[PDB]
This record gives structure tokens, sequence and C-alpha cells, in this order.
């Protein structure tokens, strides 16, 4: 039996589509883990440190019979995959996986999040989101995305 998860990934470094690629082929192989809804990829411009590269940005609906750590584990390992050496949280990255939403669980360890806590207010997260999971309840608001989704202009659509 399977819990329905969401990941968003971004990537500011490089050949950012690519890497993108790469990491749900990757997310795709772990034991545990099926990709099963993929997001348009949009670009976006970089929140929070503004002196850093554009983002490519999408989200990834998966299928999985991992625990939320075991989940968070393999997301931090497809980081690795993809050389993400930068490990300043504000500084740019080859690739980052966060998990968004795992089934309509909430935890708040000190660093775990679920859902993910700043979810709500990124556009670069909620338009992608909205894209492949419009009638799922955020668990914290109990609003479905639909309801939660917003316009932004510095958020493209890419592919
Ligand atoms: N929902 C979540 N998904 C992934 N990592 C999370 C998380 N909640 C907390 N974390 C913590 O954040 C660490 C990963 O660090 P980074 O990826 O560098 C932060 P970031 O993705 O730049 O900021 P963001 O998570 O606000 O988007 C993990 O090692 C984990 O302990
Ligand atoms: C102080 O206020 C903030 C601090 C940090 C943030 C972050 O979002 C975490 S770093 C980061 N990740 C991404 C991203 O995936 N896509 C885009 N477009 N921008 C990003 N920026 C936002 C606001
Ligand atoms: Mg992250
Ligand atoms: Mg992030």
């Amino acid at each position: 039996h399977m819990i329905q998860a969401y990941l968003g990934l971004g990537s500011n470094i490089g050949d950012r589509e690519s890497q993108l690629n790469d990491a749900i082929k990757i997310l795709n192989e772990y034991d545990g883990i099926s990709v099963s809804n993929i997001s348009p990829i949009y670009e976006t411009a970089p929140v929070g440190y503004t002196e850093q590269p554009n983002f490519l940005n999408l989200c990834v609906e998966i299928q999985t019979t991992l625990t939320v750590l075991q989940l968070l584990e393999c997301c931090l390992k497809t980081e690795e995959c993809l050389h993400r050496i930068r490990k300043e949280r504000w500084g740019p990255r080859t690739l980052d996986v966060d998990i968004l939403l795992y089934g309509e669980e909430m935890i708040d360890l000190p660093k775990l999040s679920v859902p993910h806590p700043r979810m709500n207010e990124r556009a670069f997260v909620l338009i992608p989101l909205n894209d492949i999971a419009a009638n799922v309840v955020e668990p914290r608001s109990k609003l479905k995305v639909k309801d939660l989704v917003f316009v932004d202009d510095s958020v493209k659509r890419y592919k």
C-alpha cells in the first residue's frame, strides 16, 4: 500500500532542466518510490536572496511506501547525486528536493516540517502544485491548493 506525496524541485545552477530531469529519473529509481504525476516546469525569479540565478521549479506527485524520514533521506541523497555542494540555505543550488505534502499528515520536528511550512506564500511552489494537485487539501490551512494558489508575474511558463 502506497501513500501519495508531493515534492517540490528547484535548480538555479548550470543546466537546470537536465538536472531536474535527472532528479526525476533518480527519484523514480529508489525502491519504495514511484513518480506518478509531473507538473509543468516554470522559470522563477529567486525569492529571498535575489543576487543569485533564476530558478527552474516544478512539483511531482509520488506514490511511496517509505516513511517521511526515509523519503527525506532519498531527497537529500538525490541532491548529492546532482552534486549539490553549496549548503547555504539562502544560496544557489544545482538541485533542491523539498517534501511539500505527505498525505494529509502534519509534522513539525526541529529539522522537518511537513506540509512544507513556507509553501503557502510561494508562487513557485503553488502554481506548479495547483497544476497537478488543485483539489488536494493542504492540512495546515485545510484549504484546497486551488484555494491557495495566486497570480505571480515572476513565475513564467518554461516547459
Ligand atoms: N519539508 C521539507 N523538505 C525537505 N527538507 C526539509 C523540510 N523541512 C525541513 N527540512 C530541512 O531542511 C534541510 C535541507 O536544507 P535546504 O534544502 O538547504 C533548505 P531550502 O530548500 O533552501 O529552503 P526551503 O526548505 O524553505 O525551501 C533538510 O536537511 C531538512 O532537515
Ligand atoms: C527571506 O525570505 C525568503 C527566504 C528564502 C526563501 C526561499 O524560497 C528559499 S531559497 C529559494 N528557493 C527557491 C526556489 O526553489 N525557487 C525560487 N524561485 N526562489 C527560491 N529561493 C524565500 C523567501
Ligand atoms: Mg530544500
Ligand atoms: Mg527549498
